[PDB]
C-alpha cells in the first residue's frame, strides 16, 4: 500500500510485518523464502520463470533461494529444469494445476492475515 | 494507518522495509535494536527508562537489547545504572542533551528515509 514516512513508522512496520511472517511460518510450516517464491509466481502469471529474475525481484542471494526451490518443486508446486545456458540458468515451469495448488494455499494464507489484522495492533 | 491485506502487500512491504532496514543500519553503522531503542526513547519522552518496560514495548529478546544498550549507553545517548541484585532493574537515564543528540541522529535518519523513498519502488 503506502511508503513508510519515518522512524516511528519504520519500527511499527518492521514490528508488524514480523508478527505476520511468524504467524504464517508457524501457521503453515513454511519459510518466507518459500512464501516469497509462491507469492511471486501468483502475481506474475507465467508458465515459465527464470530463477535469476525471481531472485532479483525478491531481493535475495541465490543460496537463500535454491533450498526453497528444492522443497517446492519437489512438493510438486512447480516443475524445475536446468538446461542450456552454462549449467547456470535454472527455469521453473508452472502448469495449470500446480498453478491452482499454489493459488489455493495462498488463499488459505490471505484468510488468516485478515483475521490476525483484527488483533495485530498499529 | 495502513495494515497489509494480502500476501502480495505483505511481500511488497517486507521487501521494501528490509531495504530501509539495511540502508539505515549501513549509513549510520547502527543496528535495528539500537535503532529501536532510540526511536522508542524519542516516542515516549521520559526522564528515566526501565529496561524491562522498553524490552517489551519493543518486542525483542533481552540479549538483543542489552547489547545495543551498552553501546548507545557508552556512545552516550542515555546512561545505564543497574540496581538491585544489580539485576533486571537496570535503569536508563536520558538527560536533556542526550535527548538532543538522539533527537538529531533520528532527525538525520528521517532525511534519509525521505530520500530513499525516491530510489526505492514499493
Amino acid at each position: 500500500i503506502t511508503k513508510i514516512n519515518d522512524c516511528f513508522e519504520l519500527l511499527s512496520m518492521v514490528t508488524y510485518a514480523d508478527k505476520l511472517k511468524s504467524l504464517i511460518k508457524k501457521e503453515f510450516s513454511i519459510s518466507f523464502e518459500e512464501f516469497a517464491v509462491l507469492t511471486y509466481i501468483s502475481e506474475n502469471k507465467e508458465k515459465e520463470y527464470y530463477f535469476k529474475d525471481i531472485i532479483n525481484h525478491l531481493n535475495y542471494k541465490q543460496p537463500q533461494v535454491v533450498k526453497a526451490v528444492k522443497i517446492l518443486s519437489q512438493e510438486d508446486y512447480f516443475d524445475k529444469k536446468r538446461n542450456e545456458h552454462d549449467e547456470r540458468t535454472v527455469l521453473i515451469l508452472v502448469n495449470a494445476q500446480q498453478r491452482k495448488k499454489i493459488e489455493s494455499l495462498l488463499s488459505r494464507v490471505n484468510k488468516r492475515i485478515t483475521e490476525a489484522n483484527n488483533e495485530i495492533e498499529l
